[PDB]
């Protein structure tokens, strides 16, 4: 037992992770196959990062502009192309390292792995959830621009993150694999905002059945609720609303539990009028919302 | 910016993991140069597990008892040896994926990666601390013994913990990679129980140092303490004690912060005696003691 945010092992994916510089402009690159795909910022120089046109910038450039540094190797760029806001830097050397992957792209309350790196070396992995605003909160700092997020089904590597930059509040956004950004952002240096965040609701519910699964009982009650009369005070509170799907995905955690999940919910509803009376779940002083259902199921049963 | 519990990346560790099977009894094991390391619980038998002598187990036993698999290849086992409770299986290929490495035995308070496995698959990595009392709060499921917590320093992985088993509390205990427990503990089948724990104050005030770094002030005051003023208050609450020591090693964030660790401390002092009235520090409601002032620069400075 017990219960961590825990990441995927990350060794699949720093086997792909390299440095990519244009002029002194430099950040992280992913390597799959003869592709490198990086942010499309790195071929901004200092006084372009403010307002770029990046067809503009891109068409001033040709493939010797490209720094590649996998480790102690340079590979010779020999193609470059634009996909959104993802840059595409063909090169003459598959990488053997490459692993079986693809690019999914996340919904909101989903979590995924982090490899933070710096100048293409992996530095630390954590575990993230993408915030209904399109942000995540994670740990980066200057040099970041690259890293990847990622989770691994079997052996196969879905990535679906690709870090960009940091707002003013100090959350971060970026791109999916395809270049597309997560969230109404824009990968130029200016100030830009998030939207409200809300609290996952389907998490915190997935995370009270670890708490049970683990022996944290105390929150529970005799009391039901109807899945209306729940939301009615979760809004109130800054909770996303709880569907019919959520209540089926959480079925699994229920069985094992023996504890309905209209049940779980009354106890939630307790703890969002009452507060937890100086008591602790799982180790924690407020409600936890970076882990669904899956996580818990494979870190709580196998 | 931003505060995660960050864990090294594991690549390294996970090309060195493999299944090591003795009868029906099966766990992980450690694959370095010509050598298989793992708890030598894995030679007994369910009716040996409860009271075993090992040195007997062992002598009744050959090389071709030992069933050794890494992936898809099988490791032909042509020695074996017992080191304290770590059996040592000698095989007949050098590991290629060897990373440079060392056995270093960690201090309480002192932080590690985990890499959880099953039947030598890793499945997760996360950051745990090694608490006063020798256990860890990890998070384990059944077949995880002989995962491996290990630190990284530029290229060499620093292995300094061998999972073996989980106390009635939910804990867990294991040795380091000479087979010397951590602990009070031994490697039978029998409920046993951990000593007290403490908080580990040197952590705690590291972890506020990076909260201010990321700009969480709220806790912060105007006031300052002494040393021995500040450890007659955290005895109280279950604090371990301040040494000059610790002071020094936080002086660099005391420098980057221009926050005295005295005054760091009187900030301590008063969130232990009136708590923290519903905000949060770092996105948490209590006081993190799993972060060490190495872990703090490393993350919130470079
Ligand atoms: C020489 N050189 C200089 C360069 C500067 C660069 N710019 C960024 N580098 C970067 O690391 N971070 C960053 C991400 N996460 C956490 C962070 O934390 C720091 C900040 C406070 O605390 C610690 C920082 C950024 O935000 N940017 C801005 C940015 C990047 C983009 F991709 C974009 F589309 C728009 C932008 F506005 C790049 Cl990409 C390459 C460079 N080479
Ligand atoms: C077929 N087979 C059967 C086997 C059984 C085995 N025994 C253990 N396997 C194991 O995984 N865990 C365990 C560790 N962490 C978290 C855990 O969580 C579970 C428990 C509740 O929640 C989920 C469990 C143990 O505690 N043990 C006991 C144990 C192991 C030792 F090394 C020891 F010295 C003394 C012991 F008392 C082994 Cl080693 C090999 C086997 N092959």
């Amino acid at each position: 037992s017990g219960f961590r945010k825990m990441a995927f092992p990350s060794g699949k994916v720093e086997g792909c992770m390299v440095q990519v510089t244009c002029g002194t402009t430099t950040l992280n690159g992913l390597w799959l196959d003869d592709v490198v795909y990086c942010p499309r910022h790195v071929i901004c120089t200092s006084e372009d990062m403010l307002n770029p046109n990046y067809e503009d910038l891109l068409i001033r450039k040709s493939n010797h502009n490209f720094l590649v540094q996998a480790g102690n190797v340079q590979l010779r760029v020999i193609g470059h192309s634009m996909q959104n806001c993802v840059l595409k830097l063909k090169v003459d050397t598959a990488n053997p390292k490459t692993p079986k992957y693809k690019f999914v792209r996340i919904q909101p309350g989903q979590t995924f792995s982090v490899l933070a790196c710096y100048n293409g070396s992996p530095s630390g992995v954590y575990q993230c959830a993408m915030r209904h605003n399109f942000t995540i909160k994670g740990s980066f700092l200057n040099g970041s621009c690259g890293s990847v997020g990622f989770n691994i089904d079997y052996d196969c590597v879905s990535f679906c993150y690709m870090h960009h930059m940091e707002l003013p509040t100090g959350v971060h956004a970026g791109t999916d694999l395809e270049g597309n950004f997560y969230g109404p952002f824009v990968d130029r240096q200016t100030a830009q905002a998030a939207g409200t965040d809300t609290t996952i609701t389907v998490n915190v519910l997935a995370w009270l059945y670890a708490a049970v699964i683990n022996g944290d009982r105390w929150f529970l009650n005799r009391f039901t609720t109807t899945l209306n009369d729940f939301n009615l005070v979760a809004m109130k509170y800054n909770y996303e609303p709880l569907t019919q799907d959520h209540v089926d995905i959480l079925g699994p955690l229920s069985a094992q539990t023996g504890i309905a999940v209209l049940d779980m919910c009354a106890s939630l509803k307790e703890l969002l009028q009452n507060g937890m009376n100086g008591r602790t779940i799982l180790g924690s002083a407020l409600l936890e919302d970076e882990f669904t259902p899956f996580d818990v199921v494979r870190q709580c049963s196998g």
